[PDB]
């Protein structure tokens, strides 16, 4: 079997192998020009073959989101897409993957050797990967957006990137040997915090059966479309102008203008909004009325997910802990020093870290997950604390992507723990475990195996804990944030 596929828009030529790869597919028009801030269009159909074997362009983002990538450069030219299956897979054959990465909505690109999808699709699934718009060219609000706009509304366009990425999928997989009745949905960090604001979202009915939601950021502020719209005139009151304005000096000027620190109060300089179309109210108000989608849902976190977004501000002394405090919560910093005392248990660092961890990621992970309990949704729910028998350190946030994808890959961020010489064999025996649980997932909604017992989360909290020595095992019930927070 050629690495020959025909999409809806025309055939395409990717690489060939046990598994074959396809690279750079479009799936929409380019986002250029007058198409800028508009919602994804269909793109163009072409004649003959189309060459597939090298990466698209990533889309614009902050740059330290892209070292390591493997595309060829940069452009707003950038809604593409990549699958990897099993080679000789016939129509309808796999399920289906499709991976969102995460950059903090400013940043990312699926070209990462470490979302290589091949490891994934040699156990018998289809990968997809693929880019969609980010920073301010991929969330942002306007009036004159929104007048244009069929719906009246503006931003989110990179949710709609997502969106527009699984109706693809939707069309083309059994083309490539993939079942869309048997597509799961999988990101992380920020991807994840899309995948879980999509489910309170009308707009992804019928587009996945299932949902991993890696490290979601989720039940945070998030800004009103009347307040990002306001922003965004202030940026420039004339649309026009900045329609004409090149990528770049766009992108570094509204990069000029975030804050150097983290505020976690408010929403984040560049995300998804309240915008009424994709995301008609916040996702704490959907979970609070049930605006859920009951998918299959596996979600969880790691350890200390906070200790990835320390900074180098000095944070030493009980006065640098005290001073942090003050600064972020105002006259509660009293309070909160009392639901994370500096009594000698952590240091100042660790305190931190569990404060911001819980706040960005525990906290909405627990409401998500008791939600979809309360829906009726078949919900699991893990922990990956790592492999901290050689004196590791509890794996913090990112840690555990080399654990599902399988690429043992250092990243650039310095996320990815373990020794110079390479993983342990605890660590890839962690990952085929986990690995193979996630394709379990995929196929049939079910992350247990004969090897693995798991429980739902609706069964007594279980959780899976993806533990020391290449071990996971349920603890029932599962992790819990204080409840003084």
């Amino acid at each position: 079997d050629f690495p020959v596929r025909r999409t809806d828009l025309g055939q395409v030529q990717g690489l060939a192998g046990d598994v074959m790869s396809f690279r750079g597919i479009p799936y929409a028009a380019p986002p250029v020009g007058g198409l800028r801030w508009k919602p994804p269009q269909h793109a163009r159909p072409w004649a003959g073959v189309r060459p597939a074997t090298q990466f698209g362009s990533d889309c614009f983002g902050a740059a330290y989101l892209r070292k390591g990538s493997l595309a060829p450069g940069v452009s707003e030219d950038c809604l593409y897409l990549n699958v990897w299956a099993p080679s000789g897979a016939k129509p309808g054959q796999y399920p289906v993957m499709v991976w969102v990465y995460g950059g903090g909505f400013a940043g990312g690109t699926a070209a990462m050797p470490y979302y290589d999808g091949e490891a994934l699709a040699r156990q018998g699934v289809v990968v997809v990967t693929f880019n969609y718009r980010t920073n301010i060219l991929g969330f942002f609000a306007h009036p004159g957006l929104s007048r244009e706009s069929p719906t009246g509304t503006s931003g989110n366009y990179g949710l709609l990137d997502i969106l527009a990425a699984l109706r693809w999928v939707q069309s083309n997989a059994r083309a490539f040997g993939g079942d869309p009745g048997r597509v799961t949905v999988f990101g992380e960090s920020a991807g994840a915090s899309a995948i879980g604001l999509l489910l309170t979202s009308p707009l992804s009915k019928g587009l996945f059966r299932g949902a991993i939601l890696e490290s979601p950021g989720l039940t945070r502020p998030l800004a009103t479309l009347a307040d990002s719209a306001a922003s965004g005139e202030r940026l420039d009151a004339d649309l026009s102008r900045l329609r004409s304005t090149d990528p770049a000096t766009l992108m570094a000027r509204a990069d000029a203008a975030r804050p150097a620190s983290r505020d976690l109060r408010r929403p984040r300089p560049t995300g998804p909004i309240v915008d009424g179309h994709v995301l008609p109210q916040t996702d704490s108000a959907a979970i609070a009325a049930g605006q859920l989608a009951p998918v299959r849902v596996l979600i969880g976190t790691n350890a200390d997910e906070g200790r990835a977004f320390l900074g180098r501000a000095p944070m030493e002394t009980p006065a640098d802990y005290q001073a942090y405090l003050e600064a972020q919560f105002g006259d509660q910093a009293a309070a909160v020093a009392a639901c994370y005392p500096l009594d000698g248990r952590a240091t100042p660092k660790e305190m931190v870290a569990r404060i911001f961890g819980d706040n960005q990621f525990n906290r909405g992970v627990s409401a998500f997950s008791e939600a979809l309990v309360r829906q009726g949704a078949p919900v699991w729910r893990y922990q990956f604390n790592g492999n901290t028998e050689g004196g590791r350190a509890p794996a913090t946030h990112g840690a555990e992507i080399p654990y599902v994808f399988g690429v043992f890959k250092l990243d650039e961020l310095g996320l990815f723990d373990w020794p110079p010489e390479g993983p342990t064999p605890a660590d890839r025996a962690l990952g085929q475990l986990m690995s193979s649980a996630w394709v379990r997932f995929a196929k049939n909604g079910d992350p247990a195996g004969d090897a693995l017992t798991w429980p739902a989360y609706s069964t007594g909290k279980s959780t899976m804990t993806f533990g020391p020595e290449g071990r996971a095992a349920v603890v029932s019930p599962g992790p819990s944030i204080p409840p003084c927070a």
